[PDB]
């Protein structure tokens, strides 16, 4: 089946992006690497690819609400506002910026504040993870299903370090989550884009996945990927404001379980409430 | 063309020893894979893979050493009995078997001990590292150069996680010396495959990289990959039998220096000086 016009609209942005940030990589060298915070960077690239990505689905729909990594919040107006896409133009900016292969740029679109389209594009491999809500998930056009994999016996991880300076406190904590973890299962990987670590617990490439310190944009677009894919997405303490609060568990039924489970012990108040 | 012709070998070798495993890969996507299959599926691809390279490697020099990962050492003959190929026909199973694209093939040509040819070989991304003694190296034809970063400020350092389980009792020591590093550097990445990490610091994407339990054919020729684009490699103790004690630091000058003395403080002393 084909996906519905917003989907496509969403592909196509995410497309015309991803050339754009491969074009970069390819044959060019980052012209621009401010800094909005401390090892936060914004490169010429994530804003280009904002404006691309803005100006195609503003194209579509003028008045939809736009949350733009780079810009900001922009309300709509009319019906459209209850719409709010939720954009990074380039998620594993570090990667990039240092040419490591490996990023994507991630696109959602929430309906009266409930996730209805993602997708999830790595121009390099060319992978377009896409999905509405309750239409499944696909790579490239064919469905997606978590794994299934029972327990974290064996099971490969995806997750982000705690590397901001303001996350010093909480280090420790995740060091201990890390160190429980590493007797039982198979592997755990590190590859720097939060969204491409989500879209892998959806394809089943990782059977579950945990990070904190996120924002909405990193992680939209994947948890959509990671629930029409069958899995499970919450935050720490198992409840859906994982949007809000920047912590995340994803993965398949059993492991999504197993490893909230498993942090429970090494959680700080602050990430227990 | 600019390529001695033991490297095209070795690289011809690798490309069809790549994309038998991309089409593999591709199959294994579509099916489920038990998890008692999955290490029947692994030694399968490997054991086809090795056939493939030492079939081709033969063809040229069937008086050469060769020395796979799946069919152990066999000596030489002749001038032949200084030439010793080490391979690695998949680097990164346990993403293999995930579906994660992230691997590589490995192949490195030591004359009389010391390095002489190498290839590493994404067959995803169709990315060909290949490299020799004195001639520099190149990412599918050009030159490559180790990054000029300073110090670890902002570094992007790659790494392998001690996952097995005769690296329990080092397990805490990789944790002090991964949370040292986190303040300075701006990431740390874990994304699967040695050869590829050795490979992404000779072209400047990772700063620098360290990892122990290793096996020769998993740092022979990305170790050269560094060497030829201006790098530094050594064990941790700073001298260079790496490849013999399966530690390795690998790094552009100033940040290979900068880590070897971080993890200093963080060996056993003893066998580690
Ligand atoms: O900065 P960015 O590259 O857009 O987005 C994120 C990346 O997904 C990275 O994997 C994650 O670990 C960081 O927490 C985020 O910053
Ligand atoms: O078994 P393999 O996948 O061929 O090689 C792996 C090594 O065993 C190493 O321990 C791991 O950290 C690397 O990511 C891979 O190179
Ligand atoms: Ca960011
Ligand atoms: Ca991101
Ligand atoms: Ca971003
Ligand atoms: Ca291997
Ligand atoms: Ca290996
Ligand atoms: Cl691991
Ligand atoms: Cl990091």
């Amino acid at each position: 089946g084909s996906m519905q016009p917003m989907l496509n609209i969403a592909l196509r942005a995410a497309r015309s992006a991803g050339e754009l940030i491969f074009r970069s990589i390819e044959r060019l060298d980052v012209i621009s690497v401010n800094e909005k915070d401390a090892k936060d960077y914004v490169t010429e690239v994530d804003r280009a690819a904002e404006q691309t990505i803005v100006a195609a689905l503003r194209k579509a729909y003028p008045t939809h609400a736009i949350m733009g990594e780079e810009g900001g919040l922009i309300e709509g107006s009319g019906e459209g506002a209850d719409y709010l896409w939720v954009i990074d133009p380039l998620d594993g900016t570090t990667n990039f910026i240092h040419g490591v292969p490996h990023f994507a740029v991630s696109i959602a679109c929430k309906y009266k504040g409930r996730l209805e389209h993602a997708v999830v594009l790595d121009p390099v491999r060319q992978e377009e993870f896409t999905a509405s809500r309750g239409r499944g998930a696909a790579l490239n056009g064919r469905r997606l299903r978590v794994s299934g994999r029972k327990s974290l016996e064996g099971a490969l991880l995806g997750t982000g370090f705690p590397f901001r300076d303001n996350q010093i406190d909480n280090l420790d904590n995740y060091l201990n989550m890390f160190r429980s973890l590493v007797g039982q299962t198979a592997g755990i990987r590190r590859a720097g884009a939060a969204s491409l670590d989500l879209a892998y617990v959806a394809a089943g490439r990782y059977d579950a996945f945990w990070e904190f310190g996120l924002s909405e944009w990193d992680m939209a677009a994947g948890a959509l990927l990671v629930q029409e894919a069958g899995g499970l997405v919450s935050d720490f303490t198992g409840s859906h404001e994982f949007l809000e609060k920047g912590h995340i568990v994803a993965g398949n039924t059993k492991c999504f379980k197993a490893l909230l489970t498993t942090i429970q012990p090494h959680l700080p108040p602050s990430l227990k409430r």
